C-alpha cells in the first residue's frame, strides 16, 4: 500500500529496563536482522542490576514480528506499520503463579529499528524455575495471530525446558497496535517462531540472542 | 508390531450433556493413519435438535491419524494392538468448561472409540449457545510430558460470524493401555478441522481432520 | 413455605475420576433456615476409591444456608419446583472437574440427582496420592452474570505436610420456575467437614454450615 | 514502646503506566491498624486526567490496617518497624492484566509507601477504558502460605453502571523486610474498599478501607 522503507538488512538498537521481584534491571541491546527472511541477532549486556538473580530466558522474547517471514497471501501488519512504527503490550502468565507484563515502543530511523522495552515481574516462588536459574530453553513455538476487540492479538501456549527434562509452562497474550492510520487488519494466521541464547558469559550479563519466525495459515496448505 | 493398517475404519459412540442437554452421537468413517487424514458421518441419534453449537464436540470425535516423521516417537501408533485413552479439557474464554474421555481399542481393520463429553457454564447468550460458529481455525498441538504422561496443550479459536474469534484452551493427556510404550520427546502436531457438510440441524454431519506432526523452527 | 426447619435429604451421585466409573448413595438430615446438613454416604460401585474423597465433597444445595432478611434467597424461594446447579473446580495442578445437581423436593425430603466428572490429575498429585486433609473455611461470590445466578470461590485443600492445594469454583444456578427474582452481589460463608469415614472412604459422614451475608462493613 | 501506634499517618507515592498512559499519584492519610480502617487523600500529579477506571489502582493505594484478633498470627504488625514489601498479579476477566509492588517502611508515626503499577491489554471498548465502573464489591482475601511466603488470593469484583459485574482475580505475595518473622496460619481477610469522594476528572480522590482478619465458619 506504501513503501515501508524496511531494507533486507536492517540493524537493531534496543534498550530494557525493567524489575522482577523488586530487583531493577537496565539491559542494552545490538543487533542485526533480515526481514523478509523472519531472523534477526543481537548482542545484549546487563547495564544495570548485574548479576541478575533469576533466569534470563523470562526476557527473551520482549527483546519485533517484523521479523518474521510473512507469504503473500497473508497481510504483514507488521512492515506495513513502517516507515512510522508500532508499539506492542504484553502478558507473559507462567503455571507457578509468576506473572510478567512487557512493552516495548519501535521506531525506525534509516537502517536501524530503535527499540524502547518495559518489562515487569511478579510472584514468581522463591525455589521455582525462575528464581534458582533452572531453565535451559524456549521450545519452538506456534502464534496464533487474530484480531480481538479490534486490535491484532498474539496468543501462544508456550514451554521452557527445564533441568532434569521437564517442562515450565507460559501462556503469552500480546497486542499490536500500528502507530499510523489505515494499515489493514489480517485474518487468522498462525506464526512459527523459535528462540535461542547462542551464547553467554557465566552471570548472563553478556548473551547473544537468536530468532527466526515465520508467518503460515496452518493445514492443509502450509 | 502396531497391526495398523494404511487404511482403517473407524466406530464411534459419544455420550454427552452440555448445560443439562444429553445426547447420544453414532460414527462411521475411514482414515489414513499414516497421512495423517481422516473422514466420518455422524448422526445425533438421541437429544436432537443439538440447542448448542456442534463445533465444540468436534476435536471429541484420534491421534492416530496423525502423519509421525521418522525422528520423533509415535506415542499412538505404539499403543496399538492393545490401544490408548484420552482424557481433555476445554476451557473457553467465557467460563464455559467441558471435559472429554476417549476409550480407543482396535479389532482387525477398525478403531472403536467410546466417547463422552460434558459441559457446564456456557452462558445463554455466548456463541456456544446461541450457534454463532462458523469453524475450528488451523491449530497446534504442545506435546510434553507432564508427570510421566504425554500431554497435550493448544490455543484454541473458534471463528464466528463477523470473523470474530472465540478463544478454548485444550489440554489432553494420553495413556497407552501396555505399561512401557515409550514416551516422546517435545513436539508439534498441526491440526485442521472441518465441518464437510451437514443438514440444517446438525444432526447429519460429515466431519474431516488432517493433522501432521514436527519439531518446529527451523526444522520443520 | 414449601421448605420446612427440619428436612430430609436423598442424593445419588454418579461419576468418572480419571477413568474410573463409581457411584455413591447418600442420606441425610439438615436445618436450611440454620444453613447446617449432615449426611451418611456410602460407595455402591467403584469402591475403593483410588483419589481423594475430598474433591467429591461440595457437590454433596445452597437450601442448606442461612440467608438473612436484607438477602434475597433466590434458593429457598425456588421451591417446591426446584432448581439445577452446573460447576466447575478448577485445580492449580491442572486437574478439571464438572459437576451438576438437579434438586427436587417431595414432603419433606429433598432429592439429589448429581453427576461428577474429573480429568487431568497428575499421577503424583495430592488427588491420585490420597493426601488431601480438608477444604479450608471459604466465601462464595454471588453475582448475575447473562441472566443467571453464579457463584465464584477461591477454595483451598489443606495437605498432608501443611501445604495448600488451590482450586477455583464456578457454579451456575437455575431455578426451574419461571420469574425467580435473581438476588444483588452477595457473598455466602461455607464450612465442610468430613465428620468421620471408614479407612477405604466407602462409609463417609460429611457435614457443612453456610452462612449467607452482605460484607464488611455489614456482616 | 510497640512500633504500631493507634493512630498513624500515611505518606505514598504511586507511579505507574496503564495501556501506554503513564501517572505519578501522591497520597496523604490517616489510619488506625487495630480497628483496621484508614482513609487517605489522593492526588494525581502527573497523567491527568487518567484515561481509564480510577478503580482498578484503588487496592494498591497495607495490610497493617486490618483488625487481628488474637488467635490469628499478625505477620503485617509483626513486621515493623523494619517494614515489609508486597508483589501483586490483578488478572481480569477480558484480559486486562496488571501487577502492582509496595515497599513499606515506618518513621515515627508514619507509614511511607513506595508504590509501582502497570496494566496491559485492557481493550479500548471495555469497562476500564470506558471508566463504567462504580466500585469493587466487599471481598474476602484468602490467606495461605506457599514457598515459605505468605500468599492472598481474592476472587474481586467491579460493580458495572447497569449493575453487571466484572471479574478480576489478584493474587498477593507479602514479604517481611527482617528475618523470622512468624508465618500465620491459613485464615481469611473481610475488605470494603470505597472512593467516599472525587473531583470529575479523578485528579483529587478521597479513599477509605475497612478490613477484618478472621477464621471463617463456624468460628467467626
Ligand atoms: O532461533 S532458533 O534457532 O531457535
Ligand atoms: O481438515 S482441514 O481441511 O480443515
Ligand atoms: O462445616 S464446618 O464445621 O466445617
Ligand atoms: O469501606 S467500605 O465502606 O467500602
Amino acid at each position: 500500500h506504501h513503501m515501508s522503507a524496511i531494507k533486507p538488512d536492517m540493524k537493531i538498537n534496543l534498550r530494557m529496563e525493567g524489575n522482577v521481584n523488586g530487583h531493577h534491571f537496565v539491559i542494552d541491546g545490538d543487533g542485526t536482522g533480515k526481514p523478509f527472511e523472519g531472523k534477526q541477532s543481537m548482542d545484549l549486556e546487563v547495564k544495570e542490576g548485574g548479576p541478575l538473580p533469576f533466569a534470563f530466558d523470562i526476557l527473551t522474547t520482549a527483546f519485533n514480528r517484523v521479523f518474521a517471514e510473512y507469504p503473500d497471501h497473508i497481510q504483514d501488519y507488521f512492515k506495513q506499520s513502517f516507515p512510522k512504527g508500532y508499539s506492542w503490550e504484553r502478558s507473559l502468565t507462567f503455571e507457578d503463579g509468576g506473572i510478567c507484563i512487557a512493552r516495548n515502543d519501535i521506531t525506525m530511523e534509516g537502517d536501524t529499528f530503535y527499540n524502547k522495552v518495559r518489562f515487569h515481574g511478579v510472584n514468581f516462588p522463591a525455589n521455582g524455575p525462575v528464581m534458582q536459574k533452572k531453565t535451559l530453553k524456549w521450545e519452538p513455538s506456534t502464534e496464533k495471530m487474530y484480531v480481538r476487540d479490534g486490535v491484532l492479538t498474539g496468543d501462544i501456549t508456550m514451554a521452557l525446558l527445564l533441568e532434569g527434562n521437564a517442562h515450565y509452562r507460559c501462556d503469552s497474550r500480546t497486542t499490536y497496535k500500528a502507530k499510523e492510520k489505515g494499515v489493514k487488519l489480517p485474518g487468522y494466521h498462525l506464526v512459527d517462531h523459535c528462540i535461542e541464547i547462542l551464547s553467554h558469559d557465566k552471570d548472563y550479563n553478556k548473551v547473544k540472542l537468536y530468532e527466526h519466525a515465520v508467518a503460515h495459515s496452518g493445514l492443509p496448505d502450509n
